[PDB]
């Protein structure tokens, strides 16, 4: 179980909201899995208004990609921090042991890159995020968060040890933002990073996000990107908040087993309607969709959902099945 | 299996806090159950001082009334918008499979009639609530929700499969609302409900509620309207609240069984001091009192009970029991 | 089991984060476990900018100290109120049962004193906290909370029945605080507790704390205070929030078993990375570290932790395990 005599494999990530290529029930011994990650600092346009945001990103995009492997795996990642950014960065794995996650052996200033290695003990989905020392909650809420998913080697289990299975997988990153308002009332748009800065630690102490957005802008999952799947389609739903709490929920369903701790040895709920997850974070629902139709996913916070954006939609195709919801009379005068 | 050859009856609901007769565990085979709910619009007085809200209800209460079915019933809604109304309203029952919950279906405007059929197959205290296109948040936050509450057909468990049993129900809806205040620091009084709008949107906007109340106003759950026990009584508490997070508390008591998510097929956890509904969820709570006296059911930030309003009273007749807590010497002068 | 009959042991407290001494696992009978506790009325410097805030408190310290039993054994408490100070105080115990948890027969004026028993029969993590009627969220936000953990007869033990055992219990009080803010942007300084209250209750309802520290003031728990540990050691971590939720992390650790809603009837949860203290509750969770180093404490809202002061720091000593985490290149230029 030595790491340097084990077989060695890199992965090649993909972008949210898809998931790379993995196993769940797995005849592998454990392995070293390798991973690179760029930093990128950008500006982005997060709403349709075009508001803007000096954002800051693992490999691009908000939330960074998710890492999949196997309890008892080795993680090895390259992080590299490019000289055309102006920072200095880090990770910090909250699925790590020791030296802050490796945050502190894997400080980058631009022009620098750092390999660190750990081993994935325990299962669950388990938040990854920058973390330089002094500027900790800035680096988190401009973007710099993804999640690291450790599935059991026997994969995905109900409270009885009954063997549960997904035919696809969504990752979805929630962030609360905090965009400075200018003496005119208008949202404020900087030209360099640094700029950003002050306003933004003001803003940030009022506890007040201007903006609470999936992915990275608002409506980022709807119309051509929403999420898709058929009737009888079961899907793994994985939410990471790294700040705030959120209150997920599916319009027209439910969390048919859920992690909402996110820790794949403790035994899952069942049926719930909305769950719950801790700032700090991810958690993960299964469902398997019963009925076709557009679905909506949300925080239960209304206000947060469709007023600062922390929505998305799934389209199902299928048939429709009368026995568990129909109309009986459709809308019409009322008799007199 | 087929609802269409089941057998049909009809319930007539009460008001909150009570909830309308039924069985726990019963011997029926599945039914239809069919219930009406009319919607009304009207001006409310919820404090002392007399600031109104400009309300949106369902039977003229808030919450809307308590459903209660078994797992396997069928339940049949009739959605009454009448004519005095001015908006288009709908239903949305997290408990529900498909069409956005019911919201796709009964879509009524002012004059107009709707009526439902879906499976209750999943068990527990579930919220329901208004949802029309565009307008989610200030329908609910202005009173449109209540609970259904679907039993196991065996009754409540504990988690190693005892029987429990309630003498008494009672629910409770929690309700965070957001009254504009004028130019001269004052809460402002709105000739109707579509003048409220702007002003309200606005302070939605800030997520800091003015007022936090239970069942619709400052007090209602105190004085002649608390709620009533006595020693060796076993009640079951259901709490709900559709967009904000809220953390139950009995002053001089304990949850013996919660099931804070809300969920009966998953067991509860026991002696509980408080626990936490989640925006978007009923949770219930069963509690067995010992002693007698007046009791406070709150939300535990406290700024959020007494300053805002979110707190009720128990008062509860028996004899008071000297083995669980003595007053071993009064209030008197240190001695010197 | 008539406590008239039981004998009776007087336990001399200690200062947080220290808990006093104690048996985990016992084989002694139930007894009456006497305590005493002094309120005290006074000004403390809460940061490093000389900040004030008039507090209030048991024992002179924030959080007041843990008190320990065991399940079965009867609580006998005196509380003192000084003539020095000027307000009338009480406590209520959320362990207890009835009379408002002992509120309404512990009301002392200055310069009196009370003494109440009352049977500890459900164990597990408990707040207790002043409630003076109409005063309550003041005293509380003030200062005025502690824990009282009633532990099992037969010690902690996992789901499966077997034994948890730790070797050291560090106890941390979480306060949001609500000091008021001047017409010139600097924070008030009041010359008497009477004087602040105005101007408290105005910024308490806003719902959003100017601080929020461990253990009475920002960096409290650093430097010379930091916590201390050594790898092989199991630590137990008792974290109080009397009035507002948080979600506790250990930067580069876990939860190994979490009872995040406090109560040791029920199984803890394992493996978590941050879990939830209720508002109005306390909860408990055991670590056993494995990585010598330093480690932060937080309420990983990041915000709420580095820029309003929820954080501190564990030192621990022994030897580093490159098997868990090694870093395999140290940052240096990206190769051209
Ligand atoms: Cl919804
Ligand atoms: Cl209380
Ligand atoms: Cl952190
Ligand atoms: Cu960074
Ligand atoms: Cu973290
Ligand atoms: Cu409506
Ligand atoms: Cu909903
Ligand atoms: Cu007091
Ligand atoms: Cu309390």
């Amino acid at each position: 179980a030595d790491a340097d005599s084990l077989p060695h494999t890199k992965v090649t990530l993909v972008a949210p909201p898809q998931v790379h290529p993995h196993e769940q029930a797995t005849a592998s011994g454990p392995k070293v899995t390798e991973f690179t990650m760029t930093i990128e600092e950008k500006k982005m346009v997060i709403d349709d208004s075009g508001t803007t945001l000096q954002a800051m990103t693992f490999n691009g995009s908000m939330p960074g990609p998710t890492l999949v492997v196997h309890e008892g795996d080795y993680v090895q990642l390259t992080l590299v921090n490019p000289a055309t950014n102006a920072m200095p960065h880090n990770v910090d794995f909250h699925g790590a042991t020791g030296a802050l996650g490796g945050a502190k052996l894997t400080n980058v200033n631009p022009g620098e890159q750092a390999t660190l290695r750990f081993k994935a003990d325990r299962s669950g989905t388990f938040v990854y995020h920058c973390a330089p020392s002094g500027m900790v909650p800035w680096h988190v809420v401009s973007g710099m968060s993804g999640t690291l998913m450790v599935l059991p080697r026997d994969g995905l289990k109900d409270p009885a040890g009954a063997p549960l299975h997904y035919d696809r997988a969504y990752t979805i990153g929630e962030f609360d933002l905090y965009i400075p308002k200018g003496p005119d009332g208008k949202y404020k748009d900087y030209a360099t990073l640094a700029e950003s800065y002050g306003d933004t630690v003001q803003v940030m102490r009022t506890l007040t996000p201007s903006h609470i957005v999936f992915n990275g802008k608002v409506g980022a999952l709807t119309g051509a990107n929403a999420l898709t799947a058929s009737v009888g389609e079961t899907v793994l739903l994985i939410h990471s908040q790294a700040n705030r709490d959120t209150r997920p929920h599916l319009i027209g369903g439910h969390g048919d087993w859920v992690w909402e701790t996110g820790k794949f040895a403790n035994p899952p709920q069942r049926d719930l309607e909305t769950w719950f997850i801790r700032g700090g974070s991810a958690g993960a629902a299964l469902y398997t969709f019963k009925q076709p139709g557009v679905y909506a996913y949300l925080n239960h916070n209304l206000i947060e959902a469709f007023e600062l954006g922390a929505a998305g939609h799934i389209s199902v195709e299928g048939k429709w099945n009368d026995d568990l919801m129909k109309q009986i009379k459709a809308p019409a005068p009322i008799p007199a």
